[PDB]
DNA sequence: AAACGTACGCAGTTCGCG
DNA sequence: CGCGAACTGCGA
């Protein structure tokens, strides 16, 4: 099994490493023969030897041309012929290949940006994580010191804790009796302890939950102020910060470091991702959250520290659980990608596609295109398209309700149509298919590079969504549907691909067909719904809508679904399939992209409510998700309105805990590039004067008291609310938070209640 | 050096124009 | 003051 691949320089060569694991053993295989090299597309071949002798100067080192050699490729499916040219160094090619391409008879150059440990595992034909070698793995977890104003890792770590098979234990240099602590004395000891335990255990991965923005910056400084080598890589290296785009990572080299943040972000829908709301999703069971503030008044006072290292045990130990539970996952994908896992697990979707590309393309002797210029990806930016189509909904509280959709809508008419770069207005094509609206041919003589490679992705998701039909067990039936969702996201994401400024095959006219093709299929699925079955589409985006007949029983609309479902599959051609998603027994839809279904298990789905999303307070989700359940499981009308004049009532009495009024709003931006300042930006705003650090994803939570001025005058941070001195608004709650939250929904439900409020 | 990106859409806060 | 634009943030 093939872990990683990254190089270092040997009097000045470079050394491919290859971190493998292979018989239960870690292994490094050293390859120093792997040459670096781009191409080179010559106006003419006489232009070669000036060519040759251009040079470059890199950090003292004179760069020069090795060697060259004239090959035969294939551009966007077209013959063409480069120069291929050699250099010693992979750090060479960037500063030779500006003026390489700056000579005059160089039309071109290409693939001149592709790291040296990518290009490796792509030129050798190397698949990471393939095989059936088992992984060690080892959680980890820190608890710190934090006091308001002072400056990052200013504080020593109090706690550090790991788990795996064995257990979970707890490192901390303050006596608390619990049997899974090991208790030494000083900060330092417990660091080099931890330092000790990762070096017998020698994991092949090391999880975490955020480590690659705070546990190992924070040990980090933590080293450096105590004087401490943090040889964490099996090389004996320390682990060592990336960077891609805005976002930072951290390697350890060697082992696998697997942040689970990155992962679950993308892979489960939450409201809020912390590691208690994670665990709970994943596994049913709640986690107890301990704050800074109590963590460090614990360790000051020495009072209530066994909570503090309960909480840091169960860190570790439900950061092991998931790792274990999501790395299969993310294997796969790592294998599918063909990049490692560290790598995979982090990187956009745009690099996923890409880097799959690049390495479809070396097997095909396909030369790559350039990522943009400036100028080129400017211009790719400003240019847009049409996108999915939206129905504006229809009002009314509705019964028997199907949501219909397609399989893989995109990635179907990708494959169906040929839509490719390849294939757009290809030139002698005897058979292309024309793209509605917006025109564009597609040839269908020869499949398109990536249709081509499409089909195979789809099929490895119904391959997992079958063995997720097959299995019983819930928790591994779960994991294996975030994992055909993966997959789903993923094949879709080459038509965003299409679009996506900095895409080396982007193609614009590849993009706003598939969307156009798109809105014709949706439009004719619900065309001959209405007509031949008597449907009535109620609301629809993009790749499903809902719909009833208006009147029928349960069992009518359920079998004259499955009618149509038969009708129009027979109609749609190639790869497009409509699906039955389910059924409800009542659903309205509020606004486009706004709208809440309940099945005939009483289970309520929304899309884009209030109860989901940020800044809105705790009594208005609250009363919403009340109403919600009144009208689709009840059908109550008088119920969800009794329910709002009774929480306005004791919003205007003051009976309304002052903590379901909090308003958390995240910060997005340096204080300074604010052009507007609202109620969270006014409170991060006077907070940061006090001291306080404030930086881009500071979450600012409020509460708005009675006063005067804007909204943003009267809200203070909720941590300093004192009831002694502090009176909330309650009319703000009622007419801004609780109102809007409600009113739009039984409007839509065709109840429009003037005095819906209490008294006012 | 490497680059988290597709269009469509709602809605709260603020504040000058007419 | 009604209105709307600008800003802001998030949600197939
Ligand atoms: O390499 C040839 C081009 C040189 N060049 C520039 C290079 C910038 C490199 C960025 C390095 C970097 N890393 C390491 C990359 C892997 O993450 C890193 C890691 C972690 C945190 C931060 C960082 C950074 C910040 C910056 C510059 C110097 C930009 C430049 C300017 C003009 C011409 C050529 C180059
Ligand atoms: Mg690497
Ligand atoms: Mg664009
Ligand atoms: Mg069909
Ligand atoms: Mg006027």
């Amino acid at each position: 099994m093939i872990l990683d691949t990254d190089y270092i320089t040997e009097d000045g060569k470079p050394v491919i490493r290859i971190f493998k694991k292979e018989n239960g053993e870690f292994k490094i295989e050293y390859d120093r023969t792997f040459e670096p090299y781009f191409y080179a597309l010559l106006k003419d071949d006489s232009a070669i030897e000036e060519v040759k002798k251009i040079t470059a100067e890199r950090h003292g080192t004179v760069v020069t041309v090795k060697r060259v050699e004239k090959v035969q490729k294939k551009f966007l499916g077209r013959p063409v012929e480069v120069w291929k040219l050699y250099f010693t160094h992979p750090q060479d090619v960037p500063a030779i290949r500006d003026r390489i391409r700056a000579h005059p008879a160089v039309v071109d150059i290409y693939e001149y940006d592709i790291p040296f440990a990518k290009r490796y595992l792509i030129d050798k034909g190397l698949i990471p994580m393939e095989g059936d070698e088992e992984l060690t793995m080892l959680a980890f977890a820190i608890a710190t010191l934090y006091h308001e104003g002072e400056e990052f890792a200013e504080g020593p770590i109090l706690m550090i804790s790991y788990a795996d098979e064995e257990g979970a234990r707890v490192i901390t240099w303050k006596n608390v009796d619990l049997p899974y602590v090991d208790v030494v004395s000083t900060e330092r000891e417990m660091i080099k302890r931890f330092l000790r335990v990762v070096k017998e255990k020698d994991p092949d991965v090391l999880i975490t939950y955020n480590g690659d923005n705070f546990d190992f910056a924070y040990l980090k400084k933590r080293c450096e102020k105590l004087g401490i080598n943090f040889a964490l890589g099996r090389d004996g290296s320390e682990p060592k910060i990336q960077r891609m785009g805005d976002r930072f990572a951290v390697e350890v080299k060697g082992r696998i470091h697997f942040d689970l943040y990155p992962v679950i972000r993308r892979t489960i829908n939450l409201p809020t991702y912390t590691l208690e709301a994670v665990y709970e999703a994943v596994f049913g069971k709640p986690k107890e959250k301990v704050y800074a503030e109590e963590i460090a008044q614990a360790w000051e006072t020495g009072e209530g520290l066994e909570r503090v290292a309960r909480y840091s045990m169960e860190d570790a130990k439900v950061t092991y659980e998931l790792g274990k539970e999501f790395l299969p996952m993310e294997a796969q994908l790592s294998r599918l990608v063909g990049q490692p896992l560290w790598d995979v697990s982090r990187s956009s979707t745009g690099n996923l596609v890409e880097w799959y590309l690049l390495r479809k393309a070396y097997e095909r002797n396909e030369l790559a295109p350039n990522k943009p210029d400036e100028r080129e990806y400017e211009r790719r930016l400003r240019e847009s398209y049409a996108g999915g189509y939206v129905k504006e909904p229809e009002k009314g509280l509705w019964e028997n309700i199907v949501y219909l959709d397609f399989r893989s809508l995109y990635p179907s008419i990708i494959i169906t149509h040929n839509v490719s770069p390849d294939t757009l207005n290809r030139e002698g094509c005897k058979e292309y298919d024309v793209a509605p609206q917006v025109g564009h041919r597609f040839c269908k003589d020869f499949p398109g590079f990536i249709p081509s490679l499409l089909g195979d992705l789809l099929e490895e998701r119904q391959k997992i969504k079958r063995k997720m039909k097959a299995t019983v067990d819930p928790l591994e039936k779960k994991l294996l549907d975030y994992r055909q969702r993966r997959i789903k996201i993923l094949a879709s994401s080459y038509y965003g691909y299409y679009g996506y400024a900095r895409a080396r095959w982007y193609c614009k006219e590849c993009a706003e067909s598939v969307t156009a093709w798109g809105r014709q299929y949706i439009e004719t699925t619900i065309r001959e719904i209405e007509e031949k079955f008597g449907f009535k589409v109620l609301y629809a985006d993009t790749d499903g809508f809902f719909a009833t007949i208006p009147g029928a029983d349960a069992e009518t609309v359920k079998k004259k679904a499955k009618e149509f479902l038969d009708y129009i599959n027979a109609k749609l051609p190639g790869l497009l399939e409509l699906e039955y998603e389910g059924f409800y027994k009542r659903g309205f839809f509020v606004t486009k992209k706004k709208y809440a279904v309940i099945d005939e298990e009483d289970k309520i789905t929304t899309g884009g409510l209030e109860i989901v999303r940020r800044g809105w307070s705790e009594i208005a989700k609250e009363t919403q998700a009340r109403v919600l359940e009144a009208l689709l499981k009840d059908g109550d009308v008088e119920k969800a309105v009794r329910i709002v004049k009774e929480v306005t009532e004791k919003l205007s009495k003051y009976e309304v805990p002052p903590e379901k009024l909090v308003i958390h709003e995240q910060i997005t931006r340096d204080l300074r590039d604010y052009k507007a300042t609202g109620p969270h930006v006014a409170v991060a705003k006077r907070l940061a004067a006090r001291g306080v650090k404030i930086r881009p994803g500071t979450v600012i939570s409020y509460i708005v008291l009675k006063g005067s001025g804007r909204i943003g005058d009267r809200a203070i941070s909720f941590d300093e609310f004192d009831p002694a001195k502090h009176k909330y608004d309650a009319e703000y709650y009622i007419e801004n938070q609780v109102l809007p939250a409600v009113e739009r929904i039984l409007r839509a439900c065709g109840y429009r209640k003037e005095d819906l409020r209490y008294q006012k």
